[PDB]
């Protein structure tokens, strides 16, 4: 093989997780496999061949699976994570301005190719979007006062609550999010902060461009061990005990 033909996230956590599982097996454990169950119930029949995967060269039909399984678990805890604080306004809207996906969508305002690229953005290239914010007044949007608009247009567009805990079937939100199910979507690290915390594992993500990285776990949680260079080529860590 060669590493420079790139390895997206939702694959790095996949393989850390299958090395648990296999790890947790030689104990006579499937916590964690359980775990997977309970959070999409239709990877149960998998088991048997998740133990048999040589890490060391994993089978891609089921890799593919194995993160198509964690796409959509992803993708549901976004949701729960967007309505509840679409539902929970505090009466203070912030929490909606530092939610990962109204970060992403917001993107879509400035432009700017680095946090609009279709990888790793599931709002970008939304005909939708793009048709409201082309008919925003940006010589009216005072600097800093952005999510005066962004705000309003987002809980339109989603149609959260101040109307129903549901967000509309066909919203345009709801519809972009549906992206990070698709293979052409790679991920980021703010995919698997989801995905860390549904499956209960610390998330290391080494960066290598600070000396010291530092990291804070919880002691009863498996740690998960990825690297990161431009959100375009991950490792995993796995590790075998004797």
């Amino acid at each position: 093989d060669n590493p420079g033909l790139g390895n997206c996230a939702f694959y790095a956590f996949a393989i850390g997780l299958v090395n648990i599982i296999q790890e947790e097996a030689k104990y006579n454990r499937r916590t964690m496999f359980d775990r997977w169950v309970g959070l999409d119930r239709s990877i149960s029949g998998q088991y048997d061949e998740i133990l048999k995967l040589n890490l060391e060269d994993p089978d891609k039909e089921l890799l593919d699976r194995l993160q198509s399984s964690l796409r959509i678990v992803t993708y549901q805890y976004q949701i729960r994570e967007l309505r509840n604080v679409c539902v929970f306004r505090n009466g203070n809207y912030n929490r909606l301005t530092g939610n990962s996906n109204f970060v992403n969508f917001a993107a879509l305002y400035y432009g700017d190719p680095l946090d609009t690229d279709s990888r790793f953005n599931p709002f970008a290239d939304s005909v939708p979007i793009l048709i409201k914010m082309a008919n925003i007044d940006r010589d009216s949007v005072h600097p800093g006062h952005e999510n005066d608009v962004l705000v309003p247009l987002f809980l339109d567009l989603l149609y959260g609550d101040t109307l129903e805990t549901e967000p509309k079937s066909d919203s345009p939100i709801i519809t972009a999010m549906n992206n990070i199910t698709q293979d052409f979507f790679w991920g980021t690290h703010l995919d698997l902060n989801y995905l860390a915390e549904a499956f209960e594992v610390n998330l290391h993500v080494l960066r290598n461009n600070s000396p010291i990285q530092e990291f804070v776990d919880i002691p009863e949680r498996h740690t998960l061990t990825l690297t990161n260079s431009n959100n375009t080529h991950w490792t995993t860590q796995i590790t075998t005990a004797r």
